Formats: C-alpha cells, structure tokens, sequence
DNA sequence: AATAAGCGGAATGGGG
DNA sequence: TCCCCATTCCGCTTA
C-alpha cells in the first residue's frame, strides 16, 4: 500500500488537488496545506487507504509527526500546516 | 467563550 | 514474535 509521504508528493507532483496542498518552497521541499481545504485531501487518504473510519486531517497529521523523528517528513516551526520532505525522499 | 491548531502518549489495527 | 506503518482515541496546551 502506499505510504502517506508517497500520497503527499505525488499529489503535488500531479497538481490534481492545487486547493488543498502546494509547494511553499519546491526546491526545499516545503509544502503547506490549507486551512479551509485540507479536509477532502485527508478523506481521500482514508478512502484510497481502505480505512474502517472517515479520516480527519488531524489524524492524518498525527501520522505526519511519526515522520518527524525519521526525518522524512518534519514539520516546520512558527509556521501553520506547513511541512518539509526530506533530500532522500525528493531524491525518489 | 468559540474556533483552530499544536502536541503527543497510548491503545489498537496492517501486513509481513 | 515482534517490527512496519499507520489509525484511532483521548485530552491537555497554545493561539
């Protein structure tokens, strides 16, 4: 199955949800979801992950922090719903 | 207060 | 057995 970080890129690699996700800084790898919008992009997680539950962006955010530790994912700080993927994950 | 977001331990569920 | 990769629950903290 498909990883969320996967999930994540490619979405912004295809431009098929420009509302709810973009490119802060591309060549860094930061990336922000909005405020108003990141709800559908969590319910397509869930329902492309075949999950008993609906998803909730912030349950899908509790997942993002696990990334933090390893780094492919970290969260940026004094930001909102901003994120930053890793050089090895960029590297695809 | 109302609303949003951050934080994150812990329990539970996937698929090896 | 026991790690992977989340998901779900719960509740406190900060804005």
């Amino acid at each position: 199955k498909i990883r969320l970080y996967q999930f994540l890129l490619d979405l912004l690699r295809s431009g098929d949800m420009k509302d709810s996700i973009w490119w802060v800084d591309k060549d860094k790898g930061t990336f922000q979801f909005s405020s108003k919008h990141k709800e559908a992009l969590a319910h397509r997680w869930g329902i492309q992950k075949g999950n008993r539950k609906k998803m909730t962006y912030q349950k899908m955010a509790r997942a993002l922090r696990n990334y933090g530790k390893t780094g492919i994912i970290h969260k940026t700080a004094k930001k909102k719903l901003t994120y930053q993927f890793s050089g090895e994950v960029l590297g695809r």
